[PDB]
């Protein structure tokens, strides 16, 4: 399948060059697979997601996104223009407030409950989460990630946007699960992309248009928007019957674009996600 004039980010995941602007997929594109987004939850009646999103908890007193935050995440893990894996099923939990705040107890709990929650969830092709949010280093927010991730969930995180190492955030610094950093439309790590030997790999995290609250549309950059290219990407993959849970993001990593992104510190993995989908 091709759309064309796709946001860059969904063109770039389908392409060996920069500088193209139709996103290739197989037309499975993630049916029968589910993505959490831990976050401030999801506007599911917008057009965009087609009845396939939907809040399942929240530890606020309402599950609207009254942010735009995770709607947007959500929009590019899955909405119908602006996603890479447009026919999964989305479920959003709402860890953080209006404000894109939450505690690290409260932001736990959620990675536990989708560790049980999709127990409850018909997913026969796979379950991923994607985390786009953290903080400075916590081992029992690392240790919840990898919980999650243990449980046969794919967890994609954000490495954070401090230009800095990623080790020092969380759940970034968590080993086991797949830490994202942010790149650009010409190929260059993001300005603000945490980087360093924790990162797994990177995706389109500077100008990324994708879903917002009130049935809109708008453009933001962050590793908040390159962890749900991968989350997508996981699950699509997941869905092809290529890779699993447990391990995608190694697949990821292995059929990665290599070495074509710019100032990627001595260190850092040069990889950028890639779908390797041919018609
Ligand atoms: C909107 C732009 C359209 C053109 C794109 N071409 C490239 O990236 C290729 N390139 C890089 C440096 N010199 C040539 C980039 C985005
Ligand atoms: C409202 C949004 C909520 C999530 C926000 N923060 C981060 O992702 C920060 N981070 C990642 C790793 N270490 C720190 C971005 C705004």
């Amino acid at each position: 399948a091709a759309q064309t004039n796709a946001p860059w980010g969904l063109a770039r995941i389908s392409s060996t060059s920069p500088g193209t602007s139709t996103y290739y997929y197989d037309e499975s594109a993630g049916q029968g697979s589910c993505v959490y987004v831990i976050d401030t939850g999801i506007e599911a009646s917008h057009p965009e997601f087609e009845g396939r999103a939907q809040m399942v908890k929240t530890y606020y007193y309402s599950s609207r996104d009254g942010n735009g935050h995770g709607t947007h995440c959500a929009g590019t893990v899955g909405s119908r223009t602006y996603g890479v894996a447009k026919k999964t099923q989305l479920f959003g939990v709402k860890v953080l407030d209006d404000n894109g705040s939450g505690q690290y107890s409260t932001i736990i709990a959620g990675m536990d409950f989708v560790a049980s929650d999709k127990n409850n969830r018909n997913c026969p092709k796979g379950v991923v989460a994607s985390l786009s949010l953290g903080g400075g280093y916590s081992s029992s927010v690392n240790s919840a990630a990898a919980r999650l991730q243990s449980s046969g969930v794919m967890v994609a995180v954000a490495a954070g946007n401090n230009n800095a190492d990623a080790r020092n955030y969380s759940p970034a610094s968590e080993p086991s699960v797949c830490t994202v950093g942010a790149s650009d439309r010409y190929d260059r790590r993001s300005s603000f992309s945490n980087y360093g030997s924790v990162l797994d790999i990177f995706g389109p995290g500077t100008d990324i248009l994708s879903t917002w609250i009130g049935g809109s549309t708008r453009s933001i950059s962050g590793t908040s928007m390159a962890t749900p290219h991968v989350a997508g990407l996981a699950a699509y993959l997941m869905t092809l019957g290529k890779t699993t849970a447990a391990s995608a993001c190694r697949y990821i990593a292995d059929t990665a674009n290599k070495g074509d992104l710019s100032n990627i510190p001595f260190g850092t993995v040069n990889l950028l996600a890639y779908n390797n989908y041919q018609a």
